[PDB]
Order: C-alpha cells, then structure tokens, then sequence
C-alpha cells in the first residue's frame, strides 16, 4: 500500500515569448501524456483518472485536465479534473492522486501540471455590461489570476520584499544564490542530466524543441549587482534573482507499488510524507517551512536524513529563507539549479520538480528527497520521497 | 469512520443580470463560510482545509478557494484549493474532502462551490502579442471556459440535441419536464421548504436577497411549446426547457461521524457511495448513468431502494434520459424541482444539490438519496447519501 | 443676389446620453434629416453639388460619414461628399465650407450640416494591434480621447475651463444662475411649440417609438439643487454636471446657395450669411474663442454688437456663455434667448448646425432681423456667423 | 489671382510595422510643417489656416490639423481643421485651401495630409454599453473607417475585382503594371530624384529615416505571378499588385501668386483646374475619369496636352482602367512609379502626389500635370497643375 510515482516526464521549459508561445498548456500536457503511454505501454483502460494542475485557466477551454486526457489519446471513459493551489498546483495533482488511491476511489492516476504564461489572455471585466463612460482597464490574466495577491492586488515580488526585510536577506546573498542556480543548472544541462526526463516537442518548417531555453549560463553575481529592483524602488528583488514567465508541462503515474509491479511499470519514488500548510499571504515565501516539517514528520525523517531538497525558486529570497530556517546544507539545496535558471511555469512547476527529483535520485543513487513549493496567498506544499530500487 | 456532511448552507440563486450581478463568486462563498462558522460555533482552528469548486476562474483572482477561506474569516493557517470538474465541481469539492479524510490528509474540510456567470469577464487572446491586421474576437469566458465543448467549440446545448435524437426525447416531453420543474419548485418555495438552507445575502447599492429569483412559477407546457429552438434550427432545446446563467454559492462541513459528534455538529447525510465516470464528450448528458451505477454499487443499493434522485437539469432532455434509462419513478426524480426553475450556477450547483438533499431528507424523514450531475466534456459525478438521525 | 443664403434648415430632436438615439448611428440621423429636407423642398436631387457634414467622433462610423449621410439620405451616387472636423465648431464649419465652395465657383448648391452620437462612439484599444506584452493596458473612451480631452494636455475641456473661470472671475453662483435660466428658457420655448417647426421626428424600431421632442433637458432644475452638486473636473472647481451640457446625439442640415440659385429652384431662404469669423486662441482658454470670431464676423457684416437682435453662443459650459456675453457687453435677454446646450444637449459635430437651425426658425417666428451664431472649439478656436433674416 | 503651391515637402513613406510604426500621424505632419517654416523663412503670423487630410482619425486626439499646426511651431492664433474625403483627403486639403483663398476667407494656407496605419487603433463597439452574452468583435479601424466600403462592409480590393471584371483587366496586365511601378520608382529613387522633396525624420539608439522603405526593387512579373489573390478566391488582386498599409505626411503653402512673391516664396505649381466627381461606390476605381475631365475642362486642356498624369495606384487595376479609359500614353502615366512601390498612407497620399509632381516638373521642365486619386465610397478628385518658372 506504498504509493509510488512511475514514468515522470516533462517538456523542456519555454522562455516568455519563446519557443512554446503558440502552444496551449493543454497541448503541452497532452503531448507528455501521449508519450508516457507509448513509452510505458500502459493499457489505457487501466488509467482511472487524469488530474492536472493549471493556475491560469482563463481562455484554456472547458476543464484543462480533460483536454490533456482526451488529446493525450486516453479513452473517453477516463475522467479528469483540474486543480489550482497556485504555484503548488503541479505537486497538488500528485497529492490529489495519493488521496484518491488511499481512499479507494482510484487504483492508478496520471497526475501533473501545465502552464503557458504567453497563452494567458487579457481580461475585460467591463465588456459584459459596459464601461458606460471613461477609460477602462484590460487586465493581464497572468497578474490578476497568477502573480498578484488576491487580497492586496500587489505582485508576489512586492510582498516578498517584506520577507526579505523580516529575515534580513541581503541583495548580495540573493544575487549569489541566483548566479549559483544558473551555474548549477548550466553544468547539469551540459552533463546531459536532463536528457532522460525531457520529451521533445515538435513546433510546426518544423522545429524540435528539446532543451530548456530560459537559463543564462554566463550569469555572475557581479553582473546581477547591476540590475534595478523590479517591485519596489528601494527593493532587492530583480529580473535576475527571480524566475521568468515560462511554459511547460510534466506528468507521471501514481499507483500503489503492487499496481505498478502488476502493470510492468518501474517505480521511481515512494511518497513517504505529505505536508500542506498556510501562513500570512504577505509572508507566503515562508510557507514551505511548516509544509516540509509536516512531510518530514509523516516520513519520520530529520532534515539531516535528506540527500536533497528541491524547493521552488519563486525568488532567490524564498530559497535562502527556507534553506537557512531549516538549516539545510547549501550543497543539498536545489543541487542541479532551480526556477531562476530553468523557469517557473506556475501550474507545471511542482510536477517538474517531482520529475527532476525522480531522475536525479536514479542517477545519483541518493535515497531521500523533499520537494516543496511556496504558494501565493500564503501556502506551502511538500512531499518526502524515497528512491525505489529497480 | 463513516464520512458525513454537516451544516450544508447556500445563498439564494441569482438570475442572469440579477441581484448578485455585482457580487464576486468568491464573496458569495466567503459569506456562506462565515455564516456556517457563526451558526455551528465550530472552532476555526479545527478546519484543516477549504475546497471550493469554481469553473469560470478567469478574473476571480489568485485561488478562489483561498479567498473564500480568508474572506470567510478562517485563520490564515487554513490551506485551500480550487477544483474544476465543470458542472460537477461543487460535488467534486465534497468528493475531494472525502478522499482527504479517508486518506488521513485531513480530519475536517469545508467543501462547496461558487459561481457568478455575470462576473465572468471577456477574454482577448490577441491582446498580449497583437492582432496585427484585421478584426479579432473578444470571447465570452462563460462560453469559452464553461458551456462550449473544448473539442468542438459547440455549445453544450448543441451537443445535447444529439442526445435528444439518440434517445428520441420529444419536444413535448422536454416541455412537460420543464413546466413540472417550475411547478414543483414554486410549490416547495411557497411552502417555505428552502428557507432553512438559504443564507440571505445583504447587497449594498442595502437590500437583503433571501429568495431564489430565477424561477417562473406561471410556466405551462402550452406556453413552453411556443418558444423557438435556442441551439439548432430543427432543435428541441429552448430557453424554457434549459436553465439560465446563474450565480450562487453553497458550502458544508465534511468529517468522520466521530469528528462531527466530538465537535458538537449535527450530521445531515452519510456518504454511502461515490461514482465518477466519463463518456463521449458529444453525449455528456448520459454521464450520470454510469456514475450513479458506481455510487449505488459502493452503497450496495438498488435504484428502487432510493427515496429521491436529485439529478442536475442542465437540460430537460438530460433529466429525462437519466430518469428513464435508470427506470426511476417520475415522482422520485427532482422532487422539489431543479435547475430549470432555480438556476445552474455551474461550479456551485453540485454543492447546492447536496444542500437541497440534506434539508429535504431532514424534513421528509426519507432515508436514501442520490445526487448526480452531468459534466461538459463527457463526465458524470454521483453520491449515494443516507440521512443521519438527530442525536 | 450673389449673397449666400441658408434654406430649409432642419434638425432631429436631441437625444440624452444612453437615451432614445443610443442605437441610431450619427450617419443615420443625418440621412433622416437629408431625406426630409429633399421631400419638403422638392429640390431635384441632381441640383445638389456636394454634401458637407461635420462629425468629431469619426471612430467606428465607417468610411467618410458625409458620404453615408448623402447616399443613405437618398441623394444620387453622383453627388460628392466629405466630412469636416473643427471639433465643436464642425457643424457651423460645414456651412462655412459650403460658402467657400460657392463663392470660389467649385459649387452652386451644397447640403451642409453636422451629425454626432456620443453613445455610438466606440472604445479604442491602442495596444491591440502590436500587443500589450505584459501588464494591464487601457481601453480609451473615444468621446474623451478624440472629442472632449485637449490633444496637448490630455485634460478634459472642463478642467481647462476652470482656468477661464479664474481669469474672467466667473462665480459658481453666476454659472448655476446661467444654467437654471437655460433650463427655464428652453422648457418654456419647448412647451410653447417653438421647436416643432425645425424638428424632423425619427421613428426608432425597438415596437416602434416616434422620437419627436428634445429629451435631454431638466425643467425642474433649481439654483438650490445646482448649488449642491460636486465639481466634476477639479476638486475645488466651479464646473459641475449641472452647469455643463450632456453627452448627446443629433443631426441638422440645411441648403447653402446664392440667393439667385435659391429663388431659381423655388427654395425659401431663411438667413443671409453677412459675416464669417474663424479665430484661434491658447488651447487652455478655448472658451474665449468666440470673442475674436464674433468680432471678425461683425466686421465683415459692418454690424455693432448693439445692432444684433440675438446671440446664439454654444453653452459648452455655463462659464463660456458668461465670459462671451459679458466680454462683448451683450444684454442677458438677447443671449441664448430660447435656452442652450445645458438644457437641450451638445451633440458635438451637429451643435453648430443645430444653432444655425434654431436661429433660422427663431428669426422667422419673432421677425428679429439680425443674429450671431458662435461656438467655442476645443484646442483653442472659435467660429461665428453674422446672419440676417430674409423677408418673404 | 492665380492660386499657387509653394514649398511642397513630405516625409519618406513608412512600411507597415516599419520605421514610423510608433510615430503618430500628427507628429509626422508637425515635423514637415516645422521644416517648411525653417526653409521658407515664412513669418508664422502670415499663416491664416492649417488644413490637413486624415482618414483614420480614431485615437489621434482632438482635431489632428490643430495638433499639426501647434506642434509644427505655428502660433496658437492660427486656426486649423481636419478634412476627410478618404484617399482624396490630402488633395482635398489643397482644394479646401483654394476655396478659402478664392472666397476671401484666407490669404495663405498650409495644406496637406497625414496618416499612420500602424497607429490606427482597434475599436470595441460593444464596450460602452456591453456585449451582454456571447463573443463580440474588436474591429481594426484601418478596415472599418479606411478600406472597407461603408455600405457593403467589403474591402475596397473586393469591390475593385468588379472593376477588373467589367474592364477585363488581366492578372498579367496588373502584375506588369505593378512590376513597372517598382522598376520606375527604384530607378528614380537611385537617381536621387526624391531627395529634394523628402524631409528626413529621426526616430528614437536612433534611426535617421531619410528614404522611402516600402518599395521592392527586385519585383519581377514572374515573381508576382506566384502570389495568391488577396480579396476573392478566384480574384486577380494580390499583395504584390496593390500598395501596403503605410505612414507619412506632406504639406505645402497655398496662396495667390502675388502673396507668394510678396513673402519671398518660390511657387512650384499653378492650380489651373479642379475636379471632384462621384460614382457607384463599388466602382470607385473609375472615379478619377470624371474628376480628370472636370479639371481638364476648367484648365481648357486636352489629355494629349498633359506632360504627366500622377494617378494614385490604389490597385494596379485602377491605374490601368484610368490610363486606358482616357487614352493616356503609358510613358506619361505614373512616370516615377506610384503607391504600389512607395506606399499609400491614405490621408497623406493626395498631398504626397502633389509634392512629387511639384518636384518632378521642376527637374524635367515639363509644363503640365494632372494629379488624381480614386476615393473609397465612389469618388474622384483631380487637379490640373502648371509649372511656375
Ligand atoms: C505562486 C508563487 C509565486 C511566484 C512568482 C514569481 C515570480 C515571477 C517573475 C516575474 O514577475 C518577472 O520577474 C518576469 C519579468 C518578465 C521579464 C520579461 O519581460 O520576460
Ligand atoms: C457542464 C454541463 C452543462 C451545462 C449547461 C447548460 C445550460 C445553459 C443554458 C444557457 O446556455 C441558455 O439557457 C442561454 C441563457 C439565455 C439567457 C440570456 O440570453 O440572457
Ligand atoms: C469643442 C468644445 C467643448 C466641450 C464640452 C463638453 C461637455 C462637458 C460635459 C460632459 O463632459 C459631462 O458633464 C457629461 C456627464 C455625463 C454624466 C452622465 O450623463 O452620466
Ligand atoms: C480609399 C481607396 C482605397 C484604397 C485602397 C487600398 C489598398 C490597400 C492595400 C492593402 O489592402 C493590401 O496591401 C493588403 C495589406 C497587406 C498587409 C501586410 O502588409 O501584411
């Protein structure tokens, strides 16, 4: 009755206005699901549900998860639903799957997340019943539904300056963390460490998109020191110590260990612990701390027991606060780099981080990992994960 | 370890361009949650999660469920997430809660759904990177993300004409079903049968909105026969045998029976069975049939054992196909009327139907009910529900 | 006999903002006036050399509003047409344009007027062609961007008029008195039937409604009620929704020709154009524009202010009426005698043609001999015509 | 009492999404007016009026002509108004000036036209009072207010296929006319023949925009034969035998000959005749024919007396129909190329064609020219023009 992750796969991550700008989030997910089914040879009839994270659902059409399922080639008999816990959404899909299997509602779920920030439409709140007289606003949905706090209407980056102030996170420390994320990601990418987990996407000439494109390998802390604050005049957060506005998808099979063995799957990770926590919306970057403590308590693990922490780099400041609050060794925190380098396709990111850890533990023979994401609105999600031997 | 529903409550349902047109879906949910907490006296710290259904999330701001939780007065320590299984979303929130409790992730969840179709914005897909030259479309989000099939871009009502054709559902039968829904709802409303489940909403313009406003009590099958088809030239589906574009919210506590007793709650329903099924998108109206069979199989019930079926009236045609395919007695199908009368606020409707059944079984002493909804894209959700006696 | 005359001046009633004409394009209002003008005059359509129409909010009205007015008005496709824009002066400019075409030998007979429908002005999306890229973007109300906001400052005409108020020491109390008097004079004139002769009713299909009476006026207006209103354009201002006109819709048109041409074709001339003035001033003091324009028109006519029976000066704001009246020393009883735009409305591009129409009919009724029509113009201009009644 | 054109000047013409895409039409006009005043040394107080053509007025702000005048450095005492006779607008501004001078309203007018088709906004007709339910359209103003017929809502190019059908204008003839326009324009441009009339524009790095950019010198009849019809499935009109969606401005001084001499101006052209005509909207391409006949009748000229015709290339098909109906020698029709090559910035084009002819007659010592434009909605405008020594 161990719940395991099998066949975790992801697209490469697109840059803002980059290679995936014309490819809907649901099409990215459908491509990963189609590929997962063809590579595993899993009988499509054994899929009980598709669960997908997606934050910017505006204009994506009815129920993104059902589009991912049907356009991914699954039989129309497979149900599907879409979950939204903001940046946690792609990890939430896997927690949702775990709950459905443990509760007896499902035996096997395809879970993941999708996002395409270019494909987020503009919103016209006054178009239905009229603006009447005077200028009116068209809202960028990626700000209104994705990155701005629902209570303040301030950017997540504006709020994170209060986390920076509270934990005395220097500009210099943020830029060092960001430069290190770029350097670690570039070295891992050059070593071929992401080839196994990436499903190339054909863009119609045809272009094969096979490599993460959002990263800047030549980044130095000295170069980052030159950038202007992006969110407050006297701020520390810049375009260089924050991730971009990215596109991508990831998906994986969630089942009991027995079900995976029965159907000839090769489990990658066992879910040993799950944590979901919430904090003040204004201090959302702290969310992973209580979430990780809950996941570690379920797994009966100490911080010192964990080979690697994979914590989303929503901002360098959030990575530093979570790492230092929990006393995690810098060499065991975002070992192969994070979202500052590869990008943060909101609803997909949690599924991407699970995918990275599945493949990294197999490569390194590391035994124990934690995946965690901070969540706009003041939440955190964490999974404690153990490598399954072949 | 029985999973029970306590303190199910709902707003009245707003008409399109009606009383709730300026009240965001998240504010409707927050109002229900705030009221549920004050009436139950439930310690807010005992709420482990808020799960809310919402289909038209466009322009509602970051994570509707978290807005419902925080604006409902729950501590910032209570996590929240939003689910979307289209018309099933408000029932899905309760299934999600059940799964979290049975799997040990949660002990007590506030679950429900919210929708406001007036508040759905228009979408401009070409505004980010430009239309360049030539006219461009601004899409109505309630069609693009709610009512149009994602595969065909045809209205759910257009697709339902193929269900009508396949099951030979006459225009006359659809209009009789619709007139009966209006008549049953009007009589139940006049008897005061919805007063207990409704939390009035104060609209500052202040006026108190306390009564469902979308229904048409004077409806007759003869009157409905005069209406033009809404979705196809040779169609049977009209504005009169389909629900409106409505607004509302509903929420309830989901917990083990033991947890409910421990915290001084009065359980209304025990969840005896859950069914989630999927079919051809083009025949989505059939979805409740396999879903109901799954829920009844988990409950070890036969159709004839059930006191009332509460099946969403997405169209009169869908109600008739589901009722007649399962051989349900017409007097036990949507007993107090359905969405044709009271409205279909998409993401809230499943939570509203659970709320109606919770209060109807208490009033009637009926023991066994099924709530089911068809789902755009070809799905169905069903819960088999048993009345819990007063302690 | 080579004197230039106005014949058969006619107008629609003026619609309120979000009122009876909200679904009727400006070009359709003009077409309706032209159709009626042709049937009442019996003018052979082939004798029309050109149609000139004022229109300020051209956005979304389709190619060349004047040509739509002409063709939809039932004129042969052989009749040329063009649209002029001198903002609030546009409807009077069309008549000056006609005068210049006739005096220069380009035309013998012109149908001139103006059209506007402020409800029908669309919103503009400047960022939709090439994209907003990231972050919120503005949809502009065209009636502000192209009609009422100054092109240099982007401030409302009403914001700028507060500087005219300061310079000419125009009290809030004086503005509210002027506004109350405009409402009272217009309501009395309307009730007496004094606008029935000049108005062409419009049938609106909804059932059908016959729109036959100006609807934008507020006869119950009091100085006490006006004193309670908040300043509309500056927090410590004097200009309010009550001492300014609305956002209105309407059309007017008339025949311009030599007196000899009018007689030849069996038309009944109403007015002789005795003088024309077009002037410009500081954009921020545009309300003063009529003063130099009126002086130019009076100089051409060889008239003194005291020779003029009535001044018809557009009430863009009560403040503008007061400045023009008091600067020229005009008797209050001879200034906007039958009320003005504060009461009946200001359908921008039509207003100048409406004021010429009002004066044509008022001089006939009263046997007054001499009038001046003048309008202030956003961007700092003024237009004026000195007009003499033609005897029958 | 001869009415003359002096100091005709223009910007280079921008391509669609090209160098002028961020520069408002009124700013292009202001730049030409500022340069005209510096070069002539004309006392700004001697300008009685500014008249500007502009067709896509949507979003340009209150009264484009007044913005051109004030931003061009004219005193606030100079009145200004904007005219719209669609593609004829830039020539109409000069006719308007002529009428104001002959009627005694004005002694000296700055007249011209401005257009920037990139800068034309999208329109939302349903945003004021609401779309209520169901998808709604955002209209491209350049189609709604500029290029689509107001009666049919069909593109001018769609209507011109009926002119093509009526006059049996072959695809091959249209592509030959278009290739010849490109070849003639490229050769004239390379010879420096447009340098005198062009006022360069600096766009902020900086771009110094000094040369027309919309033309395609490598155009061949063989290449044009490969293009798909743009307006009808079995049509003849393509992106290659029609002009683009362009930006530019032109302006000139209009006055009596005596006034020009008095103020030390150098007259370029005398207006000898003016024609304004109208036809069935769908066959608007024919409009120049009756308009040219009116202008020639006022000038007491025959077609054979005219050294060059400058007729707007709204479509190759329109140029061919006008040329062949009037029996004009192909070597005397759009001699230095036309809008297919250099572009058609709607409201400016008529003023641009007057500017081209002013400078071409000075260079060639040709005596007599006609400028004419077809006009959407079924109109035509023509001026008969004589070189001043
Ligand atoms: C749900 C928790 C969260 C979050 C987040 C985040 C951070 C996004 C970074 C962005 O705001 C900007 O830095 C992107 C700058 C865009 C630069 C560009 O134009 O591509
Ligand atoms: C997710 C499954 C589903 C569904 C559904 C549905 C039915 C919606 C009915 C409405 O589309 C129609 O009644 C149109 C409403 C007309 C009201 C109006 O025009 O104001
Ligand atoms: C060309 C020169 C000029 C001018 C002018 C003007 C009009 C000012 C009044 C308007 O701006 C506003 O008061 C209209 C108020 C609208 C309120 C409403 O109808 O809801
Ligand atoms: C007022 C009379 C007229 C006219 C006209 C015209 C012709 C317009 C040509 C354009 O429609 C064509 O260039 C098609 C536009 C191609 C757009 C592009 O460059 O992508």
């Amino acid at each position: 009755d161990e719940i395991v992750i099998s066949s975790a796969l992801r697209t490469p991550i697109g840059a803002f206005s980059g290679t995936l700008k014309d490819t809907p989030a649901a099409a990215l997910g459908a491509h990963v699901v189609k590929t997962l089914l063809e590579r595993t040879g899993l009988a499509p009839e054994r899929v009980d549900e598709v669960v997908m994270g997606n934050v910017l659902q505006a204009g994506n059409g009815m129920n993104v998860a059902r589009q991912v399922a049907v356009n991914g080639g699954l039989p129309v008999a497979v149900p599907a639903h879409t979950v939204n816990r903001v940046c946690g959404s792609g990890a939430q899909a896997v927690v949702t799957a775990y709950a459905q299997i443990r509760s007896g509602l499902s035996n096997l779920v395809i879970a993941g997340g999708v996002e395409n920030m270019d494909q987020a439409p503009y919103l016209m709140p006054s178009l239905r019943h009229g603006a009447r007289m005077g200028h009116t606003q068209a809202l960028d949905a990626l700000l209104r539904d994705g990155l701005n706090d629902a209570f303040s209407d301030q950017h997540s980056g504006w709020h994170t300056e209060d986390l920076v102030a509270k934990y005395e996170v220097s500009r210099e420390a943020q830029d060092r963390f960001a430069a290190t994320s770029q350097q670690r990601f570039a070295a891992a990418q050059a070593a071929g460490w992401f080839e196994g987990e990436i499903v190339p996407v054909t863009i119609t000439g045809e272009t094969v998109f096979a490599k993460d494109e959002a990263n800047r390998p030549d980044t130095t802390e000295a170069g980052l020191a030159k950038l202007r604050p992006a969110f407050r005049k006297d701020g520390t957060i810049t375009a260089g110590n924050a991730p971009g506005l990215n596109a991508g998808a990831a998906a994986m099979i969630v089942s009991s260990h027995a079900t995976a063995t029965e159907l000839g799957l090769q489990p990658q990770l066992v879910i040993r612990g799950i944590g979901v926590a919430a904090v003040e919306p204004g201090l959302f970057g702290f969310g992973p701390v209580p979430a990780i403590k809950l996941a570690l308590a379920q797994a009966q693990w100490q911080v010192q027991d964990v080979d690697r922490f994979e914590v989303n780099e929503a901002f360098a400041a959030v990575g530093l606060v979570v790492r230092d609050e929990l006393g995690i060794a810098p060499e065991r925190f975002n070992v192969d780099g994070g979202a500052i380098a590869h990008g943060h396709p909101i609803g997909a990111t949690g599924a991407i981080l699970l995918t990275k850890v599945a493949h990294a533990l197999r490569r390194t023979s590391e035994r124990r990992a934690v995946v965690s994401l901070c969540i706009g609105g003041g939440q955190g999600i964490a999974l404690a994960l153990e490598r399954v031997k072949l």
